[PDB]
């Protein structure tokens, strides 16, 4: 029974990394469940004791997206740990290794699709959302934030522009660029909402992203 | 013939917006644009022509607002303009069904080249920013390709997430969010209070675009 369960975790976790990587190769309309039983490894029988068609599945990669990237130390600005974790997602989409999930979760989340494939793709955007909210909401109270600033306003357009850095980096570079995208993105919208004082104090260096980076893969 | 590649490319663009790249059919496009296979034929030879060629009108397809001095206007009235024309469609029939053979990732199988409308964003919007600098609406040495690069991608993006959670209902908002937030990061003292958020002012620039 405890064995079982445990077995039940990695299996779980195998699938999802093997779907979100066929995922991100051939898009949803064309993936199979062949696909990603070739691809992990997998007997049948232990892909359907876990998802119950190839949209369930889907939909757990969507629903596993924020869940995804490896938590940030806690720390002493919630605007540095915002600007930590948008750079270390930046480094997840361009390399893939340290959360194999990502990339083609948002491939899933961007994709357009249709109504007729019922994949529910607010789920990771609200999450993020929610997500980004939370840490402006703890950031104002910790005074690193202007008087009268919308968080939720905010916390949108966090999501909605990160995502469209992203895509226009993925199409150019093919995501070569997008820490630096990525920077200039925070750089030009903190000036609006940040208390002055926290502004002068962040720190947009890939070297802090390199050091953020190898601390979460562990 | 012209305004029969023009229909085509209208209808092609639909097909595309409706079922992507990869389930539309020549067929579908025939149906829609109602012309013959004659006519069609002429002027494309395959469907990934038919891709390229809407991916390639995308920057020429966006009606061209009034010219304004204030320079950071004229790209607030773009913005406003082009988010009004994703979320209806009439005035700018091609433009939906080109951001999403953009923005969806396909494959390198399918020979689209999605470098080629965000490439002409880019520098359209730079070109612009380099008049605003100029005129001392920006700051006089302010990274103005490095600007352009990320008013083309946060404005992909507040699409993106519009689409996704409203249907696009509440781009317009979400794109004066945009612009309201990046600007005081660049803009010369008393550039951002001239500027011109309102409906009415977007609404007047949507009719003179179309006249
Ligand atoms: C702004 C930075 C951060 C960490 O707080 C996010 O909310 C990340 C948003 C990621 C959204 C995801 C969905 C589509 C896409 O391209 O990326
Ligand atoms: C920033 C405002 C403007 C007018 O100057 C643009 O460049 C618009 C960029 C349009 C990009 C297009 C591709 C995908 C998408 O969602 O929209």
């Amino acid at each position: 029974a405890v064995a079982r369960q445990e077995r039940a975790i990695r299996t779980r976790q195998t699938i999802l990394v093997a779907a979100a990587e066929v995922f991100d190769e051939v898009g949803y309309e064309a993936a199979t469940i062949s696909d990603v039983l070739k691809r992990s490894g997998v007997t049948k029988g232990a892909l359907y004791f876990h998802f119950t068609s190839k949209q369930e599945l889907a939909q757990a990669v969507l629903a596993e997206q924020v869940a995804s990237l490896p938590r940030v130390p806690e720390q002493e600005l919630k605007l540095q740990q915002s600007l930590d974790e948008a750079l270390l997602l930046a480094h997840l989409l361009r390399e893939g290794t340290g959360d194999p999930i990502v990339q083609g979760s948002v491939r899933l989340t961007v994709d357009q699709g249709s109504p007729r494939d019922h994949l529910n793709r607010r789920v990771p955007m609200q999450a993020w959302t929610e997500h980004t909210q939370s840490l402006f909401e703890e950031a104002r109270a910790k005074g690193e934030i202007l008087p009268h600033a919308d968080v939720e306003a905010l916390a949108k357009l966090f999501v909605g522009a990160f995502t469209g850095v992203q895509v226009l980096s993925r199409i150019m570079t093919g995501r070569a660029d997008l820490a630096e995208r990525v920077a200039d993105l925070y750089r030009h919208l903190m000036p609006s909402f940040a208390m002055p004082g926290i502004l002068v104090r962040l720190d947009f260096s890939p070297e802090r992203g390199s050091r953020v980076y190898e601390a979460a893969m562990k």
